């Protein structure tokens, strides 16, 4: 029941715990491209933080939603983020498909920062999910590798 919920705190890049940021700093680096003041990072309560004050954050707890007929997968918190399973992202994209999968990871015990980069810690964790799952390890989440973390994120689905 508890283990399909995600539950931490949302951070601004510049609010976030400097742990958080200097992860958050590699991982843009990585993809080539600046970090802003603005950008969310959102911290699961799971994440290992020594000195961690949630007053600067917000809380959010993510569930799952896939809708298997759609093509769909919602992430569900006081708002809702859907995305179509045949979007294929990769290494180097950004944006709410690059979360959702980072929320999916999170849930599967993938370490992964949560801010919407795919860089080089995603694709280690898509690559590992991939091949414990016997899917073709590429990197690349598409349509399979979409469907296989919904049907292991949403606990109404085998
Ligand atoms: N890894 C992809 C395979 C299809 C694709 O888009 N390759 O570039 C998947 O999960 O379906």
């Amino acid at each position: 029941l508890d283990s399909f919920t995600l539950s931490g705190y949302i951070y601004t890049y510049e609010n976030a715990p400097q742990e958080i940021r200097d992860e958050h700093k590699q991982n843009c680096e990585e993809i080539n491209i600046d970090p802003k003041p603005d950008d969310e990072i959102f911290v699961p309560e799971s994440a290992n933080l020594m000195n961690e004050d949630n007053s600067k954050g917000v809380y959010a707890s993510y569930t799952v939603s896939y809708n298997i007929g759609a093509k769909t997968i919602t992430i569900m918190s006081n708002e809702y983020l859907t995305i179509s399973t045949t979007k294929v992202i990769r290494k180097g994209n950004s944006g709410k498909e690059v979360k959702a999968a980072q929320i999916m990871l999170t849930l599967l015990g993938y370490n992964v920062g949560i801010d919407s980069s795919f860089g080089s810690k995603t694709y280690n964790a898509v690559v590992s999910f991939q091949k414990k799952y016997g899917l073709s390890a590429d990197g690349i989440i598409g349509p399979a590798t979409w469907d296989k973390l919904g049907r292991l994120t949403d606990p109404t689905l085998s």
